[PDB]
């Protein structure tokens, strides 16, 4: 609930973001930038702003209280922001690869008339933003260098992992063979870990000047754990989520996903069970994509799953017991509090 | 022809590019790294390299030859060969959104089967590639910040110049309204001038410790004429190009592009000839896109152009009178040589 108490201050400083990058006033490209905004107040706006959120929260237990000035502040709203710019560029290029229908509940993006495959220029555009807004707001900052760095690499993990999510899931074949517990893991720490968890912690501590790399490893340790907790949570609401609270509807089954509840079904199958799945799984049918989700609950997955949300628990809290020193276990909890 | 004298060897650094960017070995990712293999080696492989050679020309006439070394020569191909990583990405994306066929001799990227939208992902993952080796090869030099903010900034800048293309074009709709000279120069100004010319010569230029705001204003007013020359011979070689020497087959008047020609015939045309062009332009159907070109013909397009690339040429050289010092004629010289 520091999250709540931060959010009011952090989403309103949205209008902001977006008056600064319209303000490239050159009338010339003036229809780009209107379309732009668009982009924007449809893309970055309406999900729960928790990465973001978490690079706000963070500042403000890492920053000595004495050193957290208006500009500084202003400057930890707006790295916030530009995590979730970064976030708005996958979800947008996301949904077209995934032939998605909605996402935070409303129609995606490129299914709008009059969008389409447009909004791969609209998602890079939300891509370029981030670092336009590094420069306006941190050039001058001594981790500059760090954050375009990060932000940079973050993004190179996070399309490494969506490659191998992509290799994984080829459309229109059957294979089971392929999702194992071992390539699922690799998976969401790639597409997901990083940027999700990583980034924005890493991102307030560059901000607070803690640049150590045994720091860095350390923090990663427990955010990396988090992340492919969230991503095992992600995909369990896939199917089991309720779409007025995911705001979205999932196609992980229809899409030949290396899914977490796959990879378990496969684990607990009998012969038969596993003969079901290859008949059923990565097909648009929604008869087909039925028997998965009855064979799941066949299965008792939802419980595995609550089982393993605790055990996952437990886990990431001796992490934090074990790795978070120097910096304020408060930093970890808020997480973990958020996502458990 | 200082390009073909630097260009085999800046050719077989490419096996060199590949090699380090899959160094990355966490055998995890190998699959991941094999389908950038794949990538880079489709899609940053069969142009002219006039971008990246482009760079490695005007660093030795940049520098001088006593700093010349083989290190920071290295660096120079690697520089070249990030301009060419983001072309790649630009033209694997630029393929899918304008429903391209074939690109420099071959299917598109996104055509082959297994592969469709996908594409989208591997055109971010060379975008990303750029920053790997800037990183990797560069990361220490005096230019590493600059050369970073010229790239970033220059997909900003491309990407805003597209979205005023695509915004200019909108699908199933008539529009010649929209198809004027004043839109016509600041779409190609911003999607093709500042990253095809200004780009590789600013990035010599920061390389050889040019950083002075004043003597890139003098190189980017020449550099963007010429980019606005490049862009109108590409529109025009897109109907009357041979696909030979072109490598794809052009889809402007199909696309409903406002393209040079487009934009030449609607000043030239009598309101009859407006119809014909009304009824005809932007659709998918042969009959239609060869009345188009009929139109063009009919109304001495070629031969307009033909003038036009003179006047251009004559203008450009004026240009390099008026700005080219304190920099070596011969770095824009050579440069215009290559378009004209
Ligand atoms: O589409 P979402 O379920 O929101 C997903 O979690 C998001 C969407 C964008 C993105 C990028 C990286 N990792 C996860 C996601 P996905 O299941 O597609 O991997
Ligand atoms: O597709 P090409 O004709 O090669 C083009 O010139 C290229 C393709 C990628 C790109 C990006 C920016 N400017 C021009 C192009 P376009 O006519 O699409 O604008
Ligand atoms: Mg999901
Ligand atoms: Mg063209």
């Amino acid at each position: 609930d520091v999250y709540a108490q931060e959010k009011q201050d952090f989403v309103q400083h949205f209008s902001q973001i977006v008056r600064v990058l319209t303000e490239d006033e050159h009338p010339e490209i003036g229809d780009a930038i209107a379309r732009l905004k668009e982009v924007l107040e449809y893309n970055a706006i309406g999900g729960k702003y928790n990465r973001g959120l978490t690079v706000v929260v963070a500042f403000r237990e890492l920053v000595e209280p004495r050193k957290q000035d208006a500009d500084s502040l202003q400057r930890a709203w707006t790295v916030g922001w530009c995590v979730e710019l970064l976030q708005a560029f996958f979800l947008v290029a996301d949904d077209i690869m995934d032939s998605s229908l909605t996402r935070r509940g409303q129609i995606c993006w490129y299914q709008k008339p009059g969008v389409g495959l447009d909004a791969i220029n609209d998602a890079n555009l939300l891509e370029a933003c981030i670092y336009r807004l590094l420069k306006l707001y941190c050039r001058e900052q001594p981790y500059y260098l760090n954050l375009i760095e990060l932000f940079l690499q973050s993004s190179y993990q996070t399309e490494i992992g969506q490659t191998l999510d992509l290799l994984t899931a080829p459309q229109g074949n059957v294979d089971l063979v392929r999702f194992t517990e071992k390539r699922y893991k690799s998976i969401v720490k790639y597409k997901t870990a990083f940027y999700s968890f990583y980034l924005p912690i890493a991102a307030a501590m560059y901000m607070a000047g803690i640049d150590g790399e045994k720091e860095h490893a350390n923090a990663k340790k427990i955010l990396l754990e988090m992340g492919e907790f969230f991503q095992i949570q992600d995909d369990y609401l896939d199917l089991f989520g309720d779409p007025s609270v995911t705001g979205k509807i999932g196609t992980d089954i229809q899409d030949n996903k290396c899914s977490w509840l796959v990879v378990q079904c496969l684990q607990r199958a009998t012969p038969e069970q596993y003969q079901i799945l290859k008949e059923n799984y990565g097909q648009k049918e929604a008869e087909k994509v039925a028997r998965v989700k009855a064979l799941y609950e066949e299965l008792d997955l939802p419980a595995v799953f609550l089982q393993y949300e605790e055990d996952s628990y437990s886990h990431i809290m001796a992490l934090i017991e074990q790795y978070a020193a120097p910096l304020p276990p408060a930093v970890f909890l808020g997480l973990a509090r958020k996502i458990y």
